[PDB]
């Protein structure tokens, strides 16, 4: 597990002891409750798990809200890829972010210096302050100044959603100093980026996108140090946003095919963005590749943003004229997905010739570049 | 039409399935849902994000906004409980968390909680993790403990693990303008319905009884449209969703609920009576002179499937009792297919001496679907081992 | 063990789970199973290919040889049926197919099958797809129809869809040296146990009652070690395996079987009595009802009337077709033992394109009583009958 | 689904109408029985499905043994990749082969001209004659002579198991003439080999290997013309070796990642066999891309992900090599996510002595999705331990 390449680590990660048990894949244990050997041993295991610690070997899991073996394997698998001490799995990416914010509030640090742009849900949860949080939206150059004596977390996302703007993680961690940094590494995945290497304390992942890879398993996981993992596990035990054994099995199963899926989707996206650049209907294409963020932080990407000349009307027509490419709000699936991010806020437009709002997000799937190029070209021509 | 609860448990939430050509609800694992139009999809997104239910003929947009499998399970329980709508979460604690978070954001962070309460619910209010201020009051101190900042009144009947009953008619009258949340996990919609008494929210830990087999984790609140909208808004941003597989098993479990509860309660009623005639046990706690205010018949149409045993030996006798059981499995849960046993005093105390404290002798027992002779013979053998 | 059937249904097949620290059996989807040693793995392969059960502490080798989830469900039903072992297949027809294939390879392709039999079982013997020769004999013609080439005697009680009872004590006595296969799908191990009467094989379509919710497809035969070995050999090469998910749901369904059967039978016993007092129906077919127990089989063979009812309508096929299409709560589908009440017209499977005719015969309607209230089921069926 | 490249066809194949229904993945319908609209329409659908025909749109599936929608989507998906008229899915690869043999017997053609080498199970099923079949084991050049007026099928497998010897499919179909040809395309998959293009009538696939791709879903499917697909569907309706909805969903899901998995596994295998050739312990390496007949390019667009190893030590060295692997798992299967190793000679021979016999030095290896450096370092360590 230490001398293995990431491709080998994705397949055998979290599969510890399975070869020895006589099985090929991890068993799906749906057990809500777990019987105990001795009242004394079961009571100790209850206190140990309720305090946020990891289940010691040879001890009963006690209850699924305290510990689930299926979830546990998926947690260790991602922690190995991200090179973090431990990982904590939740029902969704928003449930992991919710627990990270709730832990900061209870530790006496309700203030968060978030750096925009951020994912819609993360941006709205901080803005609402539903979990008793204070937010200070600062730019990349205003991080060190926006830090208060009450700050508990610095939430950053690279590449940004949906603009795909890169943020230098080496500068963020240096500006935060004593404050831990949470990096939403959903778009990059552990294949292309590892925020732990740059200095981030927490690495948020929406397992729904890329980690699952098929658009069927909902999930969220944070790869962080033992201290933060304990806080996150304490919140999970009382708030109960658990990952179902079936979801945990499909997310762990999806990690095995992650290296090959990302390598293929990134190759297709690199050619697709270059081919789409040679089009009169698109003014500019947004694809990673000025500070030399590539190589130092990211080893490409499978997402492309397209700014159209027609604005909202051309973007709306482009989304509805796609047949092979599916119009839905998600990413990292098996098929190519398309979405209009401006349409989520500007909805009852009623077909007006808007000058702006012409950005279209696109999540490259596992299809041939010729078929995706021909489909999107057909949709662009329909105007 | 006017359906009996037994029929309503089987066909509830199964609307349109006969017409679609299927026997059981399909398990749609889809994380994202494609949209017909950009304009129609955007409206469905705003409608679902604002906490409203998915209108027919509209895309679910995303699983965090709406899941069809979860939706069927929600309507099935709401019919069983006679509440306007229901909201399903990953666990019973996730439903309680969303109920507390909604109260805080509505400007009512204060909660007047009536003890005894379930371990997790009690610890969540004491910690104040969600920005809540608790005021632990007795049944007769409810109206006095209500502050101008109170948003919810959390009560639980029968209590855990003492099985003490609380008069829901008195609680709702004392709360007045403040909504009442009743944790009806032990009772289920078969024996008790807090909506008919005046409660605004009805919390259920679907893990116990609703699942009925000890394999599906869940939590659901049957409440009025206004409170369901607030709960749905919290679920959309906090994301403590119920997995399609979990939602299918919890809904499937509702069909066999009437027959399971009527059999487990019958076994429990005889088991508690047979355990009373034992030298080791000083007193048995089973609702069915246990009834003080005539709550059975008026609030509960049965004694339930839970029994609490007061042992004479104290902690040591309770510890050996749950360790000598072979057929009865020692675990921390209830409402499963098999009979479960637990020592509630052991979760806080781990002594190395002969202790006889009030509560140390209490043993919780969740009656399963086994024969009363086999359960009596196993527990009688474990008691003799001392 | 000294356990009552109700306790045995819940804890049966759950051996070692309490000790492992789990509440329910794990769902192991593993197609292949790694081996500890080449020598130990090779022995486990030969042992499982020869039709023997997996010895404890040995690799399952491959799913076609052994599946732990299926294994738990097999032992759970073998305990309820009091048979030595049990073999689980994809469907009830896959279990019957393996039973017929084993008989052919043992040099006994002849089967003395007594009618009436289930549609699929009857059609498989008539077609002779597996190289079998059938001899359809009545209950009193069993001993005479037995040839020196007979390998199995297939009987079904109650019959489908007439619900006619067959005396299993007379069948086993007439078969003598020939093993008897009894389809105990309609009765389940709760009300009937063919092993107690002398049957060698007990066929069950786990889809009906054993699953109990209409979601898991299955088939299992509770039989002696010799027939279980023959059956296990056919399953290893023909590969009609039970998927781990299906095996888990069928095993899970056994826990709630005692309470489901007692409730459905109670509802059926009252439903048939209330339906008898109706002008549209001429005769009701229910084992518990008076007139449907000729040899005193209630108590000796069946400890209940079951949850199936057959209705003889005065209008014939058209009254039966109108009755099926006028049901709203009761679902019209071809199956039994589900959570909800199902209705079907058995004559419609063969006499399908009857367009607005007034045929005198074929007025039988099969009904599988579910877990609903007797008042709601009576009110729905009484409304469908009035629609004529 | 016509002008698409195989990589695109693997992702969107069998996903017809899902985008229109508002879902991202096919729903898992576990329904054993299917309700009907009319008695007359339901009876016609029963006869249509029992006679081996595919379900017409807008008709009830009637029963799972007659039709399953989940299985149906997987059959559509594979048949598109194989360019065959229809496909029939069964519980296992052996269940598909069993139905193919049973259909031939009932059509009055119990004779099968099989060409050695064949897969263990397929070879043992023909030798036993359990389904009333008479086999005639003939070489590639003795096909036309071994054909009797009673022959119904010609079963061939390329590459052979475990030798990986290639068979010219153009010569087999020409020698069979009027007799349909069944090709076991398990190892090759529709990515590298297409038997329909060469003239084969039936294409057998063990969906357990490669089609699933993770070692969790058991399956078997035959891509064949409408006539043979009807005869196979008739056998499936009465013999009932059905594919469970969960298995069918995972096998269909696995088709989406098939192109990327086989391109990566084949690349790793092509380098691994070349690196293993430069080793003192191995006398010869068996890998298609290391070709005298010119079958690569004409029949196979790649060397595959399977490698056979001929060791100098015989049985002793092969057994030691299998037990000295730590990263590579010793199990009897192929096409999984991880690299698997097996000793084929050990299944029949369980000896005390060293036993240097022909085939005892052969080791089968199924290349997974790992790095070539990690697999070379592990196998080189296991060889040094021997
Ligand atoms: C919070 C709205 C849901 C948006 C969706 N998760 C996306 O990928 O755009
Ligand atoms: C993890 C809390 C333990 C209490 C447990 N949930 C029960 O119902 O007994
Ligand atoms: C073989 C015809 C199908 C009959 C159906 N399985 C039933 O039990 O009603
Ligand atoms: C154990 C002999 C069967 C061979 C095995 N199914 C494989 O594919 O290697």
């Amino acid at each position: 597990m230490n001398s293995m390449h990431p491709e080998t680590l994705m397949v055998h990660g979290g599969m510890d002891g399975l070869t020895e048990a006589g099985v090929h894949v991890p068993a799906i244990d749906l057990s809500t409750t777990n019987p105990v050997n001795d009242v004394a041993t079961g009571g100790d295991s209850y206190e140990w798990l309720a305090t946020g610690h990891a289940l010691k070997d040879g001890d009963s899991a006690v209850y699924q809200r305290l510990w689930q073996p299926g979830v546990a394997r998926f947690e260790t698998a991602l922690a190995e890829l991200e090179h973090a001490d431990e990982a904590v799995a939740f029902a969704t990416g928003m449930a992991a972010m919710t627990a990270a914010l709730l832990a900061a509030v209870n530790a006496g640090t309700p203030h968060i210096v978030a750096v925009r742009p951020l994912y819609g849900g993360s941006d709205h949860l901080l803005e609402t302050g539903l979990l008793g949080t204070t937010v200070t939206w600062a730019k990349e150059a205003e991080i060190a100044s926006a830090i208060q004596d009450d700050t508990g977390l610095v939430i950053v996302e690279t590449p940004a959603n949906p603009s795909l703007d890169l943020v230098d993680l080496d500068s963020v961690v240096a500006a935060a100093g004593t404050v831990p940094v949470l990096v939403d590494n959903t778009f990059c995945t552990p294949v292309l980026q590892q925020p732990i290497r740059h200095g981030a304390a927490l690495v948020l992942h929406s397992a729904t996108k890329y980690l699952g890879g098929h658009g069927d398993a909902m999930g969220g996981i944070i790869a962080t140090n033992s201290d933060w993992a304990m806080r996150l596990r304490q919140v999970r035990a009382i708030t109960g946003a658990l990952l179902h054994p079936m979801g945990a099995y499909l997310l762990h199963r999806g990690l095995r095919t992650l290296a090959v899926r990302m390598r293929a989707a990134q190759t297709t996206a690199g050619e697709l963005a270059e081919r789409l650049a040679a089009h009169p209907a698109i003014t500019a294409v947004h694809y990673p590749g000025p500070r030399g963020l590539l190589g130092r932080q990211m080893s490409g990407g499978a997402m492309i943003a397209l700014e159209l000349a027609g604005g909202f009307d051309a973007a709306r027509s482009f989304v509805e004229h796609c047949s092979l490419v599916v119009h839905a709000v998600s990413l990292g699936g098996a098929d190519t997905l398309i979405q209009h991010p401006a349409s989520l806020t500007h909805r009852p437009v009623a077909a007006t010739a808007k000058p702006g709002d012409g950005l279209i997000r696109l999540s490259v799937g596992l299809e041939h570049v010729d078929d995706l190029e021909d489909d999107l070209i057909a949709a662009l021509d329909a105007s």
